[PDB]
């Protein structure tokens, strides 16, 4: 239950979903943790509301991603938030959360290389860029975790852009975990599914990795899609 | 912690090495804990002695795996050992972790029709049969954690016998896991490392008698509620050793 007391972790785009399911949950282990956004600090702010009414601390982090300065922009907003509330900028969890989606989907033969750009820049570059920023922030037995997809495993068509920039991120995962490993320093892919769940399903797999018990986990594809990549 | 309160668990093989650690592990959490053993009482003894001097509960269990006879013996002694604590024989969670390992190699043109059956007896055969008794005492939010091996996706000409069984236990975490979602039982593969001579964790262990406790520390995470999205899933435990 307090398993992450005194570490600082950054959730990217955690004003929903399975990021604000994670922040939740690494604030209740005793994390301080950076809700980061794009745009919508309403939410935001409902993230870092229903962390502290739970005993928790958290602050908001505006950045837009996938344009010039987002890395910079980032950093300035979370150094500044973790000096203010704990005399350092030490960061121990990045988790590579925030994407650009399209919940409806786009037909291949109507993707744009407009929209290849804006998912790329934001679901590949920007976590490869984050985490290399990170690492200057992160000592030994730091935690990185990209929350990837089941569909770099299962064919969906109208979600072939998307799927390209996970699989691109699962890369990162695989040759950053070798690199970390001296550190140990620790990067994992965690997958979701496309019973009712929950955002909260998922973030409890990402809370455990988070942790020292995950520590002989490093470069590994973790299954939290409830069982939807079995067939 | 303490995640698995009022909860009963059976660790095959539990005398040493991963199964000893993993029973430790589940009995710190609150598990009661079955510590399963074919020969070495003595061993199996000081697991639960561990246990006890920790605050935990957690009985001895005697039965020579991939024999004719090996699941019901077993299970006589669990359900005894359940009842007389606790009054139900209800299992809450099944860790497959009992081996029989390539402790040396064997070059692949060396290897006898009795090895491989003795492998697959013990390593693929009696863990099915373990599983298939075991849903009929689990209830919803069962945890079954098959203990497999990094030699299923490293080539090791020398563990050839020993990894058909391995991967042979990999297609019961994936297919029971589909079987029996509907009963929120989960099934998961935890595979633990590999270090001329190439072995995995398992075989290091029987050698000196990839840390044991490592090992155990995952399988722990599985066998509590925080898993439940989880299933059918191979999870490398190998400190990174699948990187290579």
């Amino acid at each position: 239950m307090s398993r992450l007391t005194g570490k600082n972790a950054l959730v990217t785009g955690s004003s929903r979903g399975i990021g604000r399911a994670t922040a939740v949950r690494l604030a209740r282990e005793g994390a301080l943790v950076a809700v980061h956004y794009a745009s919508n600090e309403a939410a935001a702010d409902e993230t870092v509301a229903q962390i502290e009414r739970e005993g928790g601390r958290a602050f908001p982090v505006r950045a837009e991603l996938g344009v010039a300065g987002d890395v910079h922009e980032l950093f300035l907003g979370l150094e500044q938030g973790l000096k203010e509330r704990t005399g350092e900028t030490t960061l121990d969890i990045l988790v590579n959360n925030a994407a650009v989606t399209g919940v409806d989907g786009i037909l291949p033969e109507d993707v744009t290389a407009e929209q290849l750009d804006r998912y790329y820049a934001v679901n590949a570059k920007a976590p490869f860029l984050l985490v290399q920023r990170a690492v200057r922030n992160m000592p030994d037995g730091g935690r990185i975790i990209n929350i990837s997809s089941g569909l770099t495993r299962c064919a969906v068509p109208e979600q072939v852009a998307y799927s390209m920039t996970k699989g691109a991120l699962e890369q990162i995962t695989l040759h950053m975990a070798k690199h970390l490993a001296p550190r140990g320093i620790t990067v994992n892919s965690v997958a979701p599914g496309i019973r009712v769940g929950e955002a909260g399903d998922v973030a409890d797999v990402v809370t455990f990795i988070a942790t020292d018990e995950s520590r002989w986990i490093t470069g590994a594809f973790i299954d939290a899609s409830g069982g939807t990549l079995l067939g």
